[PDB]
């Protein structure tokens, strides 16, 4: 119901700072002992102003264990308190009904769930709302479809606070990286042969396309030896330059159906290699992942506009796979910035 004037900008990472962990409060002294459970957790959250809502980057970590639900879809299901998990989740406009089950699973242990939601708006603008006592929970287990709109969570109480991001029994949870260069692949043109390859530009090309859902946000992760420009629907994103630290971009205003992704990366001599990943989230609650790898496009003479959405690809390759994320030369260890 709002013009989106946001546009491609650089990834803009949810924090857990501003946090708190949560339980029930069944044990009045926070980050006490607590029995073997599972517990709802609820906040419905409202878009301020005149401003909507389109997605979210949420950050969550859990003593022992959750599952994550927006608008009463399923987003994800994690563990841990030492590092968070990333989940990416297209929202309605104007009220959004985040919904957390949360386990312990060891008797007398702490108990508690963290996370933190980076909103961003149609402007433009991001806010980050987080667990606290302003969430409700029940001393019991969740009923069937606590997590469901419908269910009225009015006389439920309050959540109790258990700790903060700086002091709780947990400390404070390392942030993973946006999205994971595991599972994806250094990519090239057939050009790149003995650990090889030529000292040109080359082009590269997906595109996604599932006609009978919504698109709303992508987000990309990106990196090449030496150099890229990247593209989507023939717009510039961003450009770097880095085979050691990748960049992240965030892509609000996406096309509903149809997107296309470009990149035009350089060689300056030596090995050569782009490697990406990409995760476009679906107005269902559902998303996708998308990696370089075979089903991209490449070309060695790069052709005016490469970039546009609706090129002829004749004479386009099947892109090369140099090898899956981790081969030498470059390793494992490209800096990916946090979630
Ligand atoms: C993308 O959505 C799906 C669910 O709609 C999520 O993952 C599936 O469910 C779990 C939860 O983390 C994963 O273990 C599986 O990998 C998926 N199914 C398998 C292996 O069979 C996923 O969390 C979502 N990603 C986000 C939101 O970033
Ligand atoms: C989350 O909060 C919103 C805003 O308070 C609720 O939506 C409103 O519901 C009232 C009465 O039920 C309607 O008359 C309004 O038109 C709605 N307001 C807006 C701004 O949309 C919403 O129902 C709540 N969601 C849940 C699951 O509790
Ligand atoms: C692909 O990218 C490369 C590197 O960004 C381009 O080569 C540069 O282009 C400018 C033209 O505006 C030249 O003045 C420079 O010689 C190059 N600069 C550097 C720093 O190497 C190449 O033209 C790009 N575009 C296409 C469509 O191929
Ligand atoms: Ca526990
Ligand atoms: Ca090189």
């Amino acid at each position: 119901t709002c013009k989106i004037t946001a546009t491609p900008s650089q990834f803009q990472p949810a924090l857990l700072n501003a946090s708190k962990w949560i339980w029930t409060g069944e044990n009045p002294i926070p980050g006490g002992s607590n029995i073997i459970s599972t517990r709802p957790f609820r906040k419905n959250i409202t878009a301020p102003c005149g401003k909507c809502s389109v997605c979210a980057t949420i950050v969550v970590a859990s003593d022992d264990a959750h599952t994550f639900y927006v608008n009463g879809v399923r987003i994800g299901t994690g563990a841990g308190f030492r590092q968070g998990q990333a989940l990416f989740v297209a929202l309605q406009p104007t009220w959004n009904l985040f919904a957390i089950a949360g386990q312990n699973l060891v008797a007398n242990s702490p108990a508690g769930i963290m996370a933190s939601i980076l909103v961003h708006f149609s402007d433009g603008t991001s806010e980050t709302f987080v667990t606290d006592e302003s969430w409700k929970t029940l001393r019991a287990a969740p009923p069937e479809n606590f997590q469901l709109p419908s269910t009225n969570d009015s006389n439920w109480p309050s959540a109790a606070v258990q700790g903060a991001y700086q002091n709780s029994v947990w400390g404070p949870p390392v942030l993973p990286p946006v999205l994971p260069l595991r599972g994806s692949n250094w990519i090239w043109t057939s050009d790149n042969v003995n650990g090889a390859a030529p000292v040109g530009s080359r082009a590269f090309r997906k595109t996604v396309n599932q006609c009978t859902k919504v698109a709303v946000c992508a987000t990309v992760l990106i990196a090449a030896d030496d150099r890229y420009t990247l593209y989507v629907n023939g717009a510039t994103v961003g450009s770097g330059s880095s085979y050691t630290v990748a960049d992240a971009y965030t892509i609000p205003n996406l096309h509903p159906t149809f997107n296309t992704f470009a990149i035009n990366a350089t060689n300056g001599g030596g090995p050569a290699g782009v490697i990406a990943t990409i995760l476009i989230t679906y107005s269902d609650g559902s998303n996708e992942t998308v990696v370089t790898d075979a089903s991209w496009k490449a070309i060695q003479t790069i052709p005016q506009g490469f970039q546009p959405p609706l090129i002829d690809e004749f004479g386009w390759e099947s892109a090369k796979i140099i090898g899956a994320f981790g081969v030498a030369p470059w390793g494992a260890g490209m800096v990916i910035p946090s979630a």
